């Protein structure tokens, strides 16, 4: 069954999800803000992540004002991070709207494919797969680029099984 | 391929999607205010439309405070309304989150399903089929119980199917 589901998350706490984000599904976290003057990160300004059930770092999304990039990267728990995909130029990817954004994570499979608002910055090769089932959006309250709390919302159970009678 | 594309529609106006909504895809409206005190609607207080090409009503949802109902219906452009589809207090629908709204239409090819914030109001059995082409948010800053200003989000190029063959 389709569903949607909807997260408040503050700062530097996670969610675990009533339904779990699989292959052809959307999760997408919306700030009230966007503060692109917020300072240097620490290293990051802002974390946003997707974890499987063992923990594992599906999908780690940080932003970085001081090295003007965005980086995706993934990890197990208890493990070393992987290999880091960058994309610079932070402004550029949420030019067109000030003042709130987007981020959107459509999970295919094979890669999970980013989107700030409306623009696709980055088609990310999975490096760990699995399903999602909790969410976590990390930052201090003085240097992050989204709003103190993020609201998750995810619709899940969109694959559809269609099945043929010969 | 899978894309978002974001629209801010005023109360009142209408906008043509860049990408068109069809079967698979999902369009979420969402609104900055939660305004069951609006007073009352002639007869609807506000109005979310998913039209066609031609301008049918594929679906209309109309939102009515003083008759505590949320209608869903579709007509052509030059038709009469069709048969209507009604939930029942509209309050209760919204119940659990407050200053604000979130209404999902889910487009299933045969059907279109309506969620408001995490609730599943209907499974709306399609009156007519067809792509959407624009959507429209109707109401006045007086009578509306959503913000003056809508946004609609819509995700496309989603549609995934799994075929399973029998013989
Ligand atoms: C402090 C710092 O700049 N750490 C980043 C840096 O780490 C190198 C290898 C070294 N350990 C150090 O300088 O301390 O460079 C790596 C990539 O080579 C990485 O960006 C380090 O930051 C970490 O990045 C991961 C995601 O890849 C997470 O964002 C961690 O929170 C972050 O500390
Ligand atoms: C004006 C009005 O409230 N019309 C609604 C009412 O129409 C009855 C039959 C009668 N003509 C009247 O009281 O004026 O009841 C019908 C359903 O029986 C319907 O809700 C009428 O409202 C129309 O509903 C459609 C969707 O079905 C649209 O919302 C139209 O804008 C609306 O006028």
């Amino acid at each position: 069954m389709q569903g949607v589901n909807i997260y408040n998350i503050s700062a530097g706490t996670s969610v675990d999800l009533a339904a779990p984000v699989t292959t052809g599904d959307i999760v997408t976290f919306f700030s009230s803000a966007l503060n692109l003057n917020a300072g240097a990160g620490n290293p990051n300004n802002t974390t946003l992540n997707l974890f499987a059930e063992n923990g594992a770092y599906l999908l780690h999304i940080a932003f970085r004002l001081q090295e003007n990039v965005i980086i995706f990267n993934s990890r197990q728990p208890d493990g070393p991070w992987l290999v880091e995909q960058r994309v610079s130029d932070v402004a550029n990817q949420f030019a067109g709207i000030d003042g709130k954004a987007m981020v959107t994570v459509f999970d295919h499979g094979d890669k999970y494919q980013v989107v700030i608002n409306e623009k696709t910055v980055i088609q990310y090769t999975k490096q760990i797969s699995g399903l999602t089932s909790s969410l976590s959006y990390n930052a201090t309250e003085e240097t992050s680029i989204f709003s103190t709390v993020v609201e998750a919302v995810t619709y899940t159970g969109l694959a559809l099984e269609h099945h043929h009678h010969h």
